[PDB]
């Protein structure tokens, strides 16, 4: 129940728990690899349940490299927020989300995904370019740990594309105790030719938590992410 039909519309697309359907077709460095992924979302709660399966054999990139590209309308809007969510305001013909990715002193990553309903199921569509990564780098060479790290993310507006841009660093943990950064640049545009909400200036709070399916025996990651948006008060 809120003042604004345009929230309730948004808001009725995800009460109670969305099956999702993640693709990745994905090439770095001329290693050509896809992703599956399947789980459930759960927006009251800011709460994504997520298994990922490569389905060409072994990742050639770290898992933990992907979190971020491999779905922002499961975010928890506070009801006094609510106005400000793009993500479920162009549900459900969807949202076009591209980044680059900058490695520092290594490759990146270009994405562009398609995220929107087929009937009841909300399916992440995704192309990775993958270039300019070091051989022996810590990508590649799959230095990383298989762990993640709490981070806030800015967003703003983009009035003129009628979307939201974001920039955000991510810092990755090296096997040997160092960092190895990831700086995120993100837009957002609308999918459909409806109206959206723009949001003022705000920021999403992640958590996530990378685990294994002892009986899986195919290369993979279990995902738990939360995201809360914060940055506007009472």
């Amino acid at each position: 129940h809120h003042t604004d039909p345009m929230v309730s519309k948004g808001e009725e697309l995800f009460t109670g728990v969305v099956p999702i359907l993640v693709e990745l077709d994905g090439d770095v460095n001329g290693h050509k690899f896809s992703v599956s992924g399947e789980g459930e979302g759960d927006a009251t709660y800011g709460k994504l349940t997520l298994k990922f399966i490569c389905t060409t054999g072994k990742l050639p990139v770290p898992w933990p490299t992907l979190v971020t590209t491999l779905v922002l309308c499961f975010s928890r809007y506070p009801d006094h927020m609510k106005q400000h969510d793009f993500f479920k305001s162009a549900m459900p013909e969807g949202y076009v989300q591209e980044r680059t990715i900058f490695f520092k002193d290594d490759g990146n990553y270009k994405t562009r995904a398609e995220v929107k309903f087929e009937g009841d199921t909300l399916v992440n569509r995704i192309e990775l370019k993958g270039i300019d990564f070091k051989e022996d780098g810590n990508i590649l060479g799959h230095k990383l740990e298989y762990n993640y790290n709490s981070h806030n993310a800015y967003i703003m507006a983009d009035k003129q594309k009628n979307g939201i841009k974001s920039n955000f660093k991510i810092r990755h943990n090296i096997e040997d105790g160092s960092v190895q950064l990831a700086d995120h640049y993100q837009q957002n545009t609308p999918i459909g030719d409806g109206p959206v909400l723009l949001p003022d200036n705000h920021y999403l709070s992640t958590q996530s938590k990378l685990s294994k399916d002892p009986n899986e025996k195919r290369d993979h990651m279990v995902l738990l992410e939360f995201v809360t948006a914060a940055g506007i008060t009472l």
